[PDB]
């Protein structure tokens, strides 16, 4: 039995996790959902509790906690431990009946839970890549202290890369640890991208694309923020840095490749030059599922890949002139220090402005470029708590700087 | 330092093995070529001996044995053990100073060295699919007895499949052992094929193809016999049965896919429906190398795959009407018993007839089909040597039968 907690259980990743768990458990009873944690959606948590009957329930919003207790009374033969706020989150993390925790919470709250999962030596199925991009240093330090803690990637390209590895080697190291590449004989990564909706556009057409254009025909079902990032290819830029940190691959050895059919999810080139790749329909259930079964696999009733029907797969290089966010990402990542934090934070702002029709496509990369240019390297704290504060402070500064640039721009 | 013997060193597999060995050794000293064995090409063996200076030399044909000595006399500072025939082959296989044996003698003669390599508990890097097809059950029996022997596949599609597997699972089983696919969580195999030169021919055009046509512009550089089998897709038919025996995959779960770019070498679908595939340019050096380094990989300086340049990859189902040898292979595999032995033997004859312009394209399948039709199942001998004799008997019968059908037809 695999004992799993889901943090952010009503979000996109959390609901998809519960769905694949539900379907796999119908084939063979494999998963015990031990804990559910949601922010404010008390009715939804009740509905999930009702079905999965976890040992622990936690609602963050303290205002709705009594309500939740009332609701859950109505579930027969069920007496969970019902908690609330950060304190309930920490109690769940410390439970020895939980082996794996899905982090389906974004933003800072997600980093805080991640930290507690790591501090409790858990397997952390991490779907918030922004924490890896912005706080990579902090997570690396934390994983060095907590030896048995492991981050398993859920972002599809990174899951794919992870799935292309030999677990006989993987088990001698772990993600976000120096030497992961050496131990796994990794030479190079092909990081695949859908390319978004603008691949064939000229620079003059790109100048006038709108967020309505950007949210059209996404190849995956996803939130607005990531969909804008897909259109600018900043999503892939961020994913380049995620790759560097998870797998200890040099920036030079990470190649972004536009694969519009979204069947090959990424590929790993090993030192002999043999390449291995992972393929499936664009469906988040596979990467989520693997993060819960690794190092095993279990039976599903997902539709099998029909290669003959797919028929054709295509690959081309992205143009850095048309997708300058990609260049900025490499530049920030290579510079290192806290430039990735700055890149991520300034993009948060620039992305939202474009989403809301306040700036134009090349304004996004312009703003980000300017914030990056304004930032001066800071000495990296050795102290873990000081380091975390540095990251938050720089993140906050970068958001304000991005906003100030927008505000001062006519 | 890996100690290697090459059986059939002057064939396409052998020369490719020496080349990748030579190149890897220029990076770092990794392989010792301990032994070279050829059927009768003295001048070529002598050139190989001059460069690699192996401890052992073996020429099967004794009529050219003294000639070999006379040639090797010339090489200075070099006093190798110069053996001949089956006896020298046996002496090489049982030497302690040999860890891995590359079998690149495809002729059913290669069965013998395969056997002796297994009997001496070696790692057998096997590129003689005919022995697996004809004697699979026998080899399985032998591997059950010799617990430390391992067959590592060299045939490119089977190396690909093997490379897509998690060695943390592989090491709990071995090729040609019951339950290999269960232990490795294998649901299905996409067995890729170049398709040969005749994929786009109509039925009428196919009726007329000659061996000249078939040997034209092939996607891989190999011997005539396999190049003809590639044209008829009987090579893929044999490889279906090879897949069944190596990995214990049901015939129902093996799908042949025509992939004309020859970049994806085959794919594995796991029980969760995730697919993993192995890719490289069409170059036998990678699968050979992996068989010699498994469970590890080592650095090469081979050209890195450039996916963007390759640009497009395509997949389609083969037409069984155009390629009836595929259907015959499945039918023989599904029936089991000694039908694969008969399939392989009859094809040896039919292939050579076509190669030599004695029969037509559809005469190949017709002959094979008729020989299969004329065979009745036999009691499988439980004694291992009785079983070998049975296999040689039936193989020899099937060749005679196929020759008779040809001789009697106008
Ligand atoms: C699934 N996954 O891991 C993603 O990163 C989804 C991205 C893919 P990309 O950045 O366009 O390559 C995406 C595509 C389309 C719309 C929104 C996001
Ligand atoms: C490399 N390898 O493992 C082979 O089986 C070579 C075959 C490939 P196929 O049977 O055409 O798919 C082949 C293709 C073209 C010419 C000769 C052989
Ligand atoms: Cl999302
Ligand atoms: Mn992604
Ligand atoms: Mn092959």
């Amino acid at each position: 039995p695999i004992n799993v907690a889901i943090f952010g259980s009503t979000g996109s990743i959390g609901t998809n996790a519960l769905n694949i768990i539900r379907e796999c458990n119908k084939i063979e009873n494999v998963f015990n959902v031990k804990a559910l944690y949601v922010n404010k959606s008390v009715n939804e948590l009740y509905e999930q509790a009702r079905e999965f009957l976890p040992e622990y329930l936690c609602i963050h919003d303290k205002s709705v906690y009594e309500e939740l207790k009332e609701l859950v009374k109505n579930i027969k033969d069920y007496k969970p431990i019902i908690l609330c706020g950060d304190e309930g989150m920490k109690e769940i993390c410390s439970s020895n009946s939980i082996d794996k925790i899905v982090i389906g919470i974004d933003s800072f709250q997600g980093l805080y839970s991640t930290m507690y999962a790591i501090m409790n030596n858990k397997i952390v199925a991490l779907a918030n890549k922004e924490s890896i991009v912005s706080a990579g240093f902090f997570l690396k330090k934390l994983l060095n202290i907590h030896k048995n803690a492991k981050i398993i990637p859920v972002d599809s390209e990174h899951s794919a890369i992870f799935q292309c590895l030999d677990n006989n080697k993987v088990l001698k190291t772990k993600c976000l640890q120096d030497n992961f590449s050496k131990i796994n004989n990794i030479n190079k990564i092909f990081l695949c991208s859908s390319g978004g909706p603008f691949q064939n556009l000229t620079m003059d057409e790109l100048k006038n694309v709108t967020s309505e254009n950007a949210l059209k025909h996404p190849k995956w079902k996803m939130g607005k923020k990531i969909t804008i990032d897909s259109a600018t290819m900043m999503n892939k830029g961020l994913e380049v840095i995620e790759t560097h940190f998870l797998f200890d691959v040099d920036y030079n050895d990470i190649e972004v490749i536009v694969h519009k059919e979204c069947i090959i999810h990424s590929c790993v080139e090993f030192i002999d030059k043999s390449v291995i790749s992972q393929m499936y329909y664009p469906d988040m259930q596979i990467p989520i599922l693997y993060s819960l079964t690794w190092p095993d696999r279990i039976k599903t009733n997902l539709k099998p890949l029909d290669l003959a029907q797919v028929s054709t797969l295509t690959f081309h290089k992205p143009s850095l002139e048309h997708f300058p966010c990609i260049k900025l990402a490499y530049q920030a990542g290579i510079k290192g220090n806290f430039y990735p934090t700055v890149l991520n934070a300034s993009n948060e702002i620039a992305n939202n402005l474009f989403l809301n029709n306040k700036i134009k496509y090349f304004d996004i990369s312009s703003i980000i470029s300017q914030v990056l240019e304004s930032f001066n390297s800071q000495k990296v704290s050795e102290n873990s708590e000081d380091l975390m504060k540095q990251i938050l402070q720089i993140h906050s500064w970068a958001k304000d700087k991005a906003t100030d640039i927008y505000n001062k721009h006519n």
